[PDB]
């Protein structure tokens, strides 16, 4: 597919490895620190200031302060699932809405079938087939982060021409308890 010929010409491979020190206690990052499951209960970790104590998010370790980037993500059948970026200085501890204007760019899945955009207000998507692999793209340049289906390339959403300034972080969010994983492909 042009998708598979070109991504890798267009955009630097990130080989993304999670970040345990930035999961929420219900999360756990597995040994090869490419996927990312929920525990029942919050597991005993400390309040470290690089954690999210309310949202249940994990950071990947590198950041982005330029260039065009490109990560995949199998999402297989899970049910619920948000994932992008989001800025260096987001706030960690408490709540604050994932939305663009507080410094996450993400969409995903909830509720088996409703595709959205997490916005302010959240807008839902229309998607063809259901994906099972999602490319994230990032250029900083043009400000435009991407998210295509990495099977069949198809696009899924673009936000536009945004004025990034800080650092940007792959982020994963996932709110369920269920058997599949969010997992990285690695690069």
């Amino acid at each position: 597919s042009a998708y598979n010929e070109w991504k890798k010409a267009l955009f630097k491979p990130a080989d993304v490895i999670l970040d345990p020190k930035t999961a929420n206690p219900i999360l756990l990052v597995s040994e090869d620190q490419r996927s990312v499951q929920r525990a029942k209960e919050p597991q005993d970790l400390p309040d470290n200031p690089e954690r999210f104590n309310w949202h249940y998010c994990v950071l990947g370790c590198e950041s982005f302060i330029s260039g065009r980037h490109y990560w995949e993500v199998e999402v297989g059948d899970r049910k619920e699932w948000h994932i992008g970026v989001c800025s260096k200085n987001v706030q960690r501890k408490g709540w604050v809405k994932m939305t663009p204007e507080n410094g996450f760019w993400t969409m995903g899945l909830t509720d088996g079938n409703k595709y959205r955009t997490l916005t302010e207000p959240r807008t839902n998507l229309k998607l063809p087939k259901p994906p099972k692999k999602v490319g994230v793209f990032l250029d900083y340049e043009t400000g435009d982060i991407s998210f295509y289906n990495a099977v069949d390339g198809s696009h899924i959403h673009t936000f536009l021409d945004v004025s990034f300034s800080e650092a940007l972080y792959p982020v994963f969010r996932i709110l369920t308890l269920e058997p599949t994983a969010l997992t990285i492909c690695p690069a």
